[PDB]
């Protein structure tokens, strides 16, 4: 029903390839540039595989990566919106992180909870919610991607340090736990894209965020942004705020939380 024939497609460019399988752009009808998430030969289950796509088919927002078509059969793709930026990981550690200041990063950040709003109104939860994640088009407009952990609230492994503890520890997947990764990612972003917890090693990390260890204010983050991602790394994940709060925080912030905000050097 999504389904289209591989005529139809034709793989040019292998952009990047993640151990599930593959990942090319290409064309589609010829007319149209899109994204293939291919898969080399059986790799994991393709029915597995399969409900990445399902996950995407019922999911249409602007700020979710859309899902364009599917090929059910051998060898599968996923047929996807292509984003001509890459990865906001790749894009706050690459060349463009120098430029990047911190009205630029919250807008982004807007951009990225007002897409988990979305998936928070649908019930459902991503699970996988960091800056490797998110990519980024053209005018710095940046989307939620991979959905391949997502699912309806009612395989692989999980990085500790994006996960909610009550996640990673007992298996409690909610959007609140994703309000805990969202808080995580706003780390990404005000460091320009360095990696969570520095120095310490994936349990390492747990074991504090047991002793209730938090992540310190980045420099030249302002403390107002640094209450934020406390509040969103709570012990408790009904304590966490709501997507839709983050989003008209985030959006509101300059006028409304940092009227008085100035340049740095970073930020
Ligand atoms: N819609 C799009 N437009 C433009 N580029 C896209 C794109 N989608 C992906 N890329 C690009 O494909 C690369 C390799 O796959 P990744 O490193 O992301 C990982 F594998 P991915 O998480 O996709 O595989 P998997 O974990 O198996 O789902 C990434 O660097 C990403 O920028
Ligand atoms: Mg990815």
């Amino acid at each position: 029903a999504w389904e289209i024939p591989r005529e139809s497609l034709r793989l040019e460019v292998k952009l990047g390839q993640g151990c599930f399988g593959e990942v090319w752009m290409g064309t589609w009808n010829g007319t149209t540039r899109v994204a293939i998430k291919t898969l080399k030969p059986g790799t994991m289950s393709p029915e597995a595989f399969l409900q990445e796509a399902q996950v995407m088919k019922k999911l249409r927002h602007e700020k979710l990566v859309q899902l364009y078509a599917v090929v059910s059969e051998e060898p599968i793709y996923i047929v996807t919106e292509y984003m001509s930026k890459g990865s906001l990981l790749d894009f706050l550690k690459g060349e463009m992180g120098k430029y990047l200041r911190l009205p630029q990063l919250v807008d982004m950040a807007a951009q990225i909870a007002s897409g988990m709003a979305y998936v928070e109104r649908m019930n459902y939860v991503h699970r996988d919610l960091r800056a490797a994640n998110i990519l980024v088009g053209e005018n710095l407009v940046c989307k939620v991607a991979d959905f391949g952990l997502a699912r309806l609230i009612e395989g692989a492994k999980f990085p500790i340090k994006w996960t909610a503890p009550e996640a990673a520890l007992y298996g409690r997947f909610t959007i609140k736990s994703d309000v805990w990764s969202f808080g995580i990612l706003l780390t990404e972003l005000t460091t320009k894209g360095r990696v969570p917890y520095p120095g310490m090693v994936n349990r390492e990390v747990l074991d504090q965020v047991e002793r209730g260890y938090r992540m310190p204010c980045p420099p030249e983050c302002p403390e107002s942004l640094h209450d934020l991602m406390c509040q969103c790394w709570r012990k408790d994940p009904e304590e966490r705020p709501t997507f839709e709060y983050l989003q008209a925080f985030l959006e509101d912030y300059f006028t409304s939380t940092e009227p008085q905000y100035q340049p740095g050097e970073n930020l």
